[PDB]
């Protein structure tokens, strides 16, 4: 099962790509990991262009069965959570012309899966997706780490067939 | 001067062209004008996917000059904020690849250069829309009479040279 997770938010996005066992306990190989950046100086425009130029040439190169993204809530729904929105736009755009379905989970369920229960820290849900990777030290940066760890979570969940549809 | 206006939603999507003429008195003429429709019944990308893909071909065929957009983010939103982001991700990707430059107005700023002042009636910037397309009755539906009022702005601070990229 190749999953790409993404991790989206303001001026970075977390991208990345694993290959799990499809048997055994959750088991993956990091195939991917990379972080789209933004500039100040370039149109609001462009940084979403190339979230949807990225995106779409990792769906390409990787061809995976699902892209996992987190289910974002926002207490107030404002111009942040907009702009939030915007490259969940860019990457929904990318995974709509690549053919590959979209899921997402929320940030409770990501604990759950990979830290055991949903009120775990988000540093033993990193060392969890080091160990899950099979890797020496933790994925860095923190937004790669949070896209390997949504990745990961999808695939937990489609295993035992309770896979969340975007 | 031809300008596309976009009334920005998920579930509704307003898109309105003008082109925008004479040495005098705002003046234009109608182009184009449709609403796209998603469905919470279809995928997340499947929605994203068919903004993207309309507003694209609009700009594409229409060549203009300028992508307006309405931007609102009061407590009171008819659609969550995260959600018209997303639908604002697909324009900003369509206007990337048409290389169309982007500008966003408030409701204050649209009643400023339709009605003459920022407290005006949502019923008198209307009917200014509709003097101003030379049209005996205001254009209909609501959604694509709305994305006019914003490419109409647009032009009203571009004779100005005060314009308002995104
Ligand atoms: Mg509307």
């Amino acid at each position: 099962m190749v999953v790409a997770g993404i991790d989206p938010g303001i001026t970075h996005l977390g991208l990345g790509v694993v290959a799990v066992e499809g048997k055994g306990a959750l088991k993956a190989r990091l195939l991917h990991g990379e972080v789209v950046k933004t500039s100040p100086q370039e149109p609001a425009k462009e940084r979403v262009g190339r979230i949807h130029a990225r995106v779409l040439e990792v769906l390409h190169r990787f061809r995976p069965e699902a892209v996992a993204v987190e289910e974002q809530f926002f207490y107030r729904q404002n111009e942040l959570a907009y702009k939030v929105g915007w490259a969940l736009g860019a990457v929904l755009v990318a995974a709509f012309e690549a053919g590959v379905p979209v899921y997402a989970y929320g940030p409770m369920q990501v604990k759950q899966a990979l830290a055991g229960h949903g009120h775990a820290a988000k540093e033993e849900v990193a060392l969890m997706v080091r160990g899950i990777l099979g890797l020496k030290e933790a994925p860095r940066p923190s937004h790669l780490a949070d896209a390997l760890a949504i990745a990961l979570t999808h695939a937990f969940y489609a295993r035992m067939g309770t896979a969340k549809p975007l």
